[PDB]
């Protein structure tokens, strides 16, 4: 049964579209394909859905980019749908607007800036090689369970100085953050609340132990950056360390699954990467354009007209980031990975003050992954008649990616 809310008075019938972000029409064909169904040639730039508590969806890249760049008009006070889940959400600094946001982002950047991430290349490579060597000679693997859910998790837990045995419990919490269970807005709100509490419970003892600590791990480093000349308060620290884990452990996992399904179906593209290693390196941003996974929201600060659409204070707008990178008004043949594409502009990492703090780490993990994969498994395909299984929500997911090759 589908839960609908009635449109508010300011939403005209001609803008209503029945779009379920948590179970997109056509999702069985793929997450990106399903979002692309929404972006028809004449669809309005903003449409309103009665599902998921009732909310707007931006359907074109220029709006998505603009909204993310405009915190004074589109606030992060709520960035999840349904609203109940967005009100429960307590992660830092994603829930903050400038100026409150900026010292927290500065603290994170001390740990995640490009120069710091470059130091991690070798550690990341060792992890990738170890995993790949486990199955390269075999001629097959289930890429989800045997690689994409393993590699970024081992990388991040090592970087954070946390035990790899905590991977399962943390992944379960992440799932309920980004794809909360339930079929009513209130149920999904409760699910997110419970997940967010689980993260806080996990991180609290770590924070208490690492304040003033001598560890060189990511958490100690960021935690101990002063905020306006004093130690970071507990409330903020809980949300901050939780967000590191949420971003660090989930997002790259699912990005890799989408990417690899595509590459397994496009051996010509793989061959280009193998023949031209600089094309691989320089082409990673094109992969980010093509395989967006986040669809999150902003809160309309004031009654306004935006792109010819009347918005009321408190309205939520979902920003399906795939609809920027894949917008045919921004990129010709958008579903094609073209490693030499000069304009790769996208909002896979969003825009504006919150533009992904982990983007350098994400890029490095993907680059190293492709390098070490192709070194050992240069050619590969998706098993005949295999059907990956897709999930939509605030972060997309995919499972069942059986790959096959002739061992080299
Ligand atoms: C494929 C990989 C990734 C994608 C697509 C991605 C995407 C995003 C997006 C869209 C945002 C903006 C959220 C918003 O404000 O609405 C964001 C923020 C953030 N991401 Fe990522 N992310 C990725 C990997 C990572 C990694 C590996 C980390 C490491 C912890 C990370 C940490 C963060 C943090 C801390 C923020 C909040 C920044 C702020 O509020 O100023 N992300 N990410």
């Amino acid at each position: 049964q589908k839960h609908r809310v009635a449109p508010p008075p300011h939403v005209p019938g001609h803008l209503i579209r029945e779009i379920d972000a948590y179970d997109l029409d056509g999702l069985e064909q793929g997450f990106h394909e399903a979002w692309k169904r929404v972006q028809q040639p004449d669809t309005p730039p903003l449409v309103w859905t009665p599902f998921t508590g009732g909310h707007w969806i931006a359907t074109r890249g220029t709006l998505i980019d603009e909204i993310y760049r405009s915190p004074e008009r589109f606030s992060s006070r709520v960035i999840w749908v349904p609203r109940e889940a967005g009100e429960a959400y307590d992660m830092v600094p994603t829930k903050l607007d400038p100026p409150e946001h900026t010292p927290y982002r500065k603290a994170i950047d001390k740990g995640l800036n490009l120069a710091e991430i470059r130091k991690l290349e070798d550690q990341i490579r060792t992890i990738a090689v170890e995993i790949i060597e486990g199955f390269a000679d075999r001629g097959h693997c289930e890429f989800g369970s045997e690689f994409s859910t393993v590699f970024p998790v081992r990388v991040f837990l090592a970087l954070a100085g946390l035990p790899v045995e905590d991977a399962t419990k943390l992944g379960l919490l992440a799932n309920e953050m980004t794809r909360p269970s339930g079929n009513t807005p209130e149920e999904q709100g409760r699910s997110l609340e419970a997940a967010n509490k689980g993260f806080f419970e996990y991180v609290a003892p770590i924070i208490a132990a690492r304040r003033g600590g001598s560890g060189t791990d990511l958490i100690t480093r960021i935690l101990n950056v002063e905020i306006d000349g004093k130690p970071m308060p507990d409330d903020r620290a809980l949300g901050l360390v939780s967000l590191l884990l949420l971003g660090g452990l989930d997002t790259v996992v699912n990005f890799l699954g989408f990417m690899m399904i595509y590459l397994s179906r496009h051996p010509e593209t793989v061959a280009e990467m193998r023949r031209e290693p600089l094309k691989l390196q320089r082409g990673v941003e094109e992969l980010f354009r093509r395989f967006a996974v986040v669809s999150d929201a902003r809160y309309v600060v004031s009654d306004m007209e935006f792109h010819g659409t009347m918005l009321k204070e408190g309205d939520l707008i979902l920003l399906p980031t795939a609809l920027h990178g894949l917008d045919d008004r921004h990129h010709d043949d958008p579903m094609t990975v073209d490693l030499s594409r000069r304009d790769v502009t996208h909002s896979t990492f969003a825009q504006g003050p919150h533009r992904c703090a982990g983007m350098h780490l994400a890029r490095l993990e993907v680059t190293v992954m492709l390098q070490e994969w192709l070194a050992r498994i240069p050619e590969f395909r998706l098993k005949d008649r295999a059907v990956p299984i897709y999930h939509s929500g605030i972060v997309a997911a995919v499972e069942n990616i059986p790959l096959e090759w002739e061992p080299q």
